[PDB]
């Protein structure tokens, strides 16, 4: 068991030093390495439950059992004196640089997961390359280093959400005594996009700087894995070459889908285009009902836009549907129109985008409702948010032997290993995992530590909290009510729930009994909290802390024992008492 | 052990029914009681670890061991047939109404704790009276039912905080693209106060309604405890009478202190006056450095006011002082002036308050700095926030035998019992407890359940989270860093910490590396989180959920295993890695 771990660690680490805290010769080694600007991992055996068993199995690799012991890419390099020997003779540089491969790690994809993995690996001496390339959208939109969330995802989405929330801050400001003429207030799309894009630009730059400062090689090149250790790269000039790496991390993410209907690629846009759009979308149709669809519809409406969402069947499939309905009801009551049970048949162009006055074009959308009536309506912008897909045939030679699933995602073990043992996948292309930026980051960093610093900790993908940044935000952690019932049976599920009203909404004259929270609990497991759900402002701030408690196995009694902070929305989780089975109303 | 609990429960409950779920005759009893509008507690013995031992000891009270068993104020009333007997003969009303006392419970004080205790008790059949009276402030300010937080505390304070935050929403709105002429925007104090007061009024009314609907008697009368069971009440007409109750709850709270200097009572105001002030305070001096002082200074400054805080020694004594300094630095950088190491000697009047144009007066404040230089400056309003004190000589005849401490607070056991065994104290007058509205509520409700429904659960006063609603909010749960070090020693404490920047602040051009969080952990107890501290927006929403985890014994590893929600401020608690001892900078 310990020999398995040590065999893997030694084989994989780029530059690793086994050591103890109470060891001067070790410090001498650390100092020479620091002095020489040689990064490495370090495992202090005097701080492990079985450090002394480890010290013994080490002699199966070194033929000695003392510390320090220094390894490079699978080979015992020496004790203290052999390290100093190499140094003094200035042979240490060529030694810690000897490898069969150009790199210890090549990351294909410069997004949330891949950048986090790359940096963390370089920390421990892994010679690292990060490849990133942004295939243009059909209208030619491209962007810089950082991935989907930085450039066309969580970051611009939340900032445009914020611009929409400020709309309601302006309305509220009057009731709290601020004098402002709200009829001479308008929103300027292009000013907002410019501020958003200037922040993204600072992130593109910040990442490039971070990579340089960790001695990671950044290649703005499309990578293609041609064999287990060989990556072919095409640069801006279309020049092709080949680099080699020991470990490979696939972190290439996904791109938006279009529906296969006439006009969709030619005249519609996706989220990829929305967040840098050089004209105001104007009267907009969003096709879809994902969290992307609803978030985009929501902020466009709060910015004053005429907004319609075309929904084929239900809102937020895969989420708790009681909550999804409440999310949708709030939106419909606040200016989002819904074309329900409706699908698009074709987009026709009525006006071309004015690339020189920054005005939208004009489109005719034809579709049909389930009741057979035709949908026909003009929109200035049509946004598709009908899901996302991986692009791996563009990255993976089928001959390498990386197994994909039905949907084109990478089939992985619980340590992110593909069917090719030196090749790993993180982020959105890892089949079956929550598609979220902090998951991708935790995966990539924890993987890098296992590869290059002998760590064993795996990423825990269970009970991963989410927030949907709709106009009224929805945060959740754990199971939907319907999934809990399906799993355990209705008789074993108790649901506590309440409406609430943010104090901020009182003077502002906003709604009673719209915000809402519930805990879905398991009767037979001490009222274990199986899922937490909250609809209200700052729902991501509310939910995050409870995710720690849920990971620790929180019960209803743990919530009750805890004292609220007053006045907050979150404190209502500490006094819930109405159950659903009681029939008593949750209104307050 | 079980006989102790049962003896107390039977003696104390007003109307209680022992029962089992699987008992038709019990349901028959419940139905007759429901039919008759007779409220009562109920203990289903088939749902207790020792319900069957309880069923036996019951015969020491009833001479029977079967369910149902119904008690009223210490006396076995009967089995099913004796209950029905009393009903059919319409003797049940006079039976469940027989008592040596007018009331099963008299609550002296209609605040957070007392109202919560009163309602909860009435639920189980306790005939309850709630007394509340609001002694006017020196300028004559008074208010309605609900206590300090509702009327002159947490509620108006947070709403005026919100009015100040909206100031920064207006500034931010421009950078997110909203066109608004910020130089023709001003704030109107009186409009704000009117909205705030209309909400408080709805709470005053809502409480009166809640009390009526739970058959609680509300007396707007000053109560004085003259013997263990006798309360003397003085009404608006100054008419004096005496009511009697079995249990007494003292929940009379505190009032602001004034410094003993000339002019203070005559010309200054406190928070009691601030939240209904009929004129704008204008150029304001806040004397004090409590969380009250800083919160008030902060929103007055965000409303555009010229604001000065006079500070005798340190900010936020009793709070983590690193955090207090960061709170104070943010305020000084955002328009609050601080007269440091300074105390007031006298207030002189220069202009009388214009009661008919709603304008402030004008005051000359004289004081002195520790360096001997004189302080002399004119202010339109001077606000004292130099602490609060109980008023119990106004409530407690010294002959009753309720022990007070040095500061005039009530000395209580951990079940809130005073030295007079039927008299309990909750809320701010309970010596040694956190002075917070949700503590008072949890205390009062859990006490009511122990008195009148045989519950045993005590209120847990440890690791009670707080938030200070300064312009940059500060949330905390558990120990300050200095208190952890003092308790466990510096070598046993590790502190993880980071700056962070709300995404909302980026486009808005606000500060990097001002918001800040830290976890204070114990090395020798598995890096147990001893205190959590966060400075940033929505800090109360951030902190609340983590208080559940801390109550459950969260470690640093529980935080790390948990996946962030992105983008939020709170997710930074899930990736902390820089320790203080490492000397590495927390900036990001
Ligand atoms: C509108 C939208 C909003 C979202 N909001 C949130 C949110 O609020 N919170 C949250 O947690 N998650 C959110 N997400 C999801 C989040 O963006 C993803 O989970 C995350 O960005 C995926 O990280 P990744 O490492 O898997 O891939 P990505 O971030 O997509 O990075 C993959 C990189 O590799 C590039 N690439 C692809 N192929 C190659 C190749 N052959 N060679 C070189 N480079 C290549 C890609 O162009 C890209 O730059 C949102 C997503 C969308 C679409
Ligand atoms: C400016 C300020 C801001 C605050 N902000 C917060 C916050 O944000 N969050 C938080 O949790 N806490 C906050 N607090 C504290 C909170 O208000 C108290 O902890 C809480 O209100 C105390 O509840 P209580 O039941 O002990 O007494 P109280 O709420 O003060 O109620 C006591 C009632 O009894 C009345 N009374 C007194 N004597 C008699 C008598 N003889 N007969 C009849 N009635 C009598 C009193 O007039 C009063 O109505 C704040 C306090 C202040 C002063
Ligand atoms: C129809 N059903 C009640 C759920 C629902 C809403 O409540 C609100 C908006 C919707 C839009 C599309 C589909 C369903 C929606
Ligand atoms: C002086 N010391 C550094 C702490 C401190 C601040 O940082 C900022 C404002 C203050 C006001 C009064 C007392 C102390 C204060
Ligand atoms: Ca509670
Ligand atoms: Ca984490």
């Amino acid at each position: 068991g310990t020999s398995q771990w040590l065999r893997k660690t030694v084989d994989s680490a780029a530059v690793i030093l086994f050591s103890k805290t109470t060891c001067p010769y070790c410090k001498k080694v650390k100092d020479v390495l620091a002095e020489a600007k040689i990064k490495h991992a370090t495992i202090e055996l005097d701080q492990l439950s079985n450090g002394s068993a480890i010290q013994k199995c080490l002699a199966s690799f070194s033929k000695i059992e003392t510390v320090p012991q220094m390894f490079v890419r699978g080979k015992f390099i020496g004790d203290s004196q052999t390290v100093l020997k190499y140094y003094s003779n200035d042979e240490l540089a060529g030694i810690v640089n000897e490898s069969k491969y150009d790199y210890d790690l090549i990351v294909i994809g410069g997004g949330s997961g891949g950048l986090a993995a790359g940096k963390e690996a370089a920390k421990y001496g892994a010679k690292t390359a990060v490849l990133d390339y942004v295939e243009p959208t059909p209208i030619g939109t491209t962007w810089g280093l950082g991935g989907t969330c930085v450039n066309v995802g969580c970051i611009p989405k939340k900032l445009m959400h914020q611009a929409g929330l400020l709309s309601h801050a302006l309305e509220d400001a009057e009731h709290f005594g601020w004098s402002l003429d709200r009829s001479k207030i308008s929103h300027n799309w292009s000013t907002m996009v410019e501020g958003v894009q200037s922040h993204i630009g600072s992130l593109n730059w910040g990442y490039k700087v971070a990579l340089r400062d960790n001695q990671v090689t950044y290649l703005n090149a499309k990578g293609r894995l041609i064999s287990p250790h060989e990556v072919q790269i095409t640069d801006k000039n279309q020049k092709v070459s080949t680099i080699t790496g020991n470990k490979i991390i696939l972190a290439t993410g996904e791109r938006p889908k279009y529906p296969e209907i006439p006009g969709a690629v030619e005249y519609g846009i996706t989220s990829d285009d929305l967040f840098s759009l050089p004209y105001f979308p104007g009267k907009t149709l969003v096709i879809g009902a994902s969290y992307v669809a609803l978030e985009c519809a929501g902020f466009l409406a709060s910015l004053g836009g005429d907004v319609t969402v075309m929904v084929r069947s239900i809102l937020l499939r895969g989420f708790d549907q009681q909550m999804a309905e409440k999310v949708g009801d709030y939106m419909e009551n606040h200016g989002v129109k819904f074309a329900k049970l409706c699908v698009p048949d074709e987009i026709k162009q009525l006006k071309v985008v004015d690339t020189e006055n920054n005005k939208p074009g004009l489109l005719l959308v034809k579709g049909h409702y389930t009741d057979g009536k035709k949908f026909e309506e003009e929109f200035e912008t049509v946004i598709f948010a009908v899901g996302r897909e991986p692009q791996l045939s563009k990255v993976l030679c089928e001959t390498v032997g990386v197994k994909l699933d039905k949907n084109g995602r990478v089939v992985c073990t619980d340590d992110e290993q593909t069917t090719v043992s030196n090749v790993y996948a993180i982020g959105d292309i890892n089949a079956g995992k929550p598609q979220l930026t902090p998951v991708a980051i935790q995966a990539g960093r924890y993987l890098a530590r296992r590869l290059f610093a002998g760590a064993t900790e795996l990423t825990d993908y269970s009970n991963v909290a989410t927030t949907v940044f709709t106009p009224l935000e929805y945060g959740a952690c754990g199971l939907s009510e319907e999934d809990a019932i399906e799993k355990y049976g209705d008789k074993d599920i108790e649901v506590y729930h309440s409406n609430f009203k943010p104090l901020e909404w009182t003077v502002a004259h906003r709604e009673d009994n719209v915000c809402y929270m519930k805990l879905v609990c398991r009767k037979s497991d001490n009222m274990r909290v199986l899922g937490l759900h909250v609809l209200g402002p700052n729902a991501g701030e509310i939910t995050q802390g409870y995710a720690v408690a849920i990971k620790m196995g929180a019960t209803k009694a743990d919530f009750d024992r805890t004292i609220g902070i007053h006045p907050t929305c979150s404190e209502t989780f500490t006094t819930l008492h109405v159950t659903k089975k009681s029939g008593v109303s949750p209104i307050v």
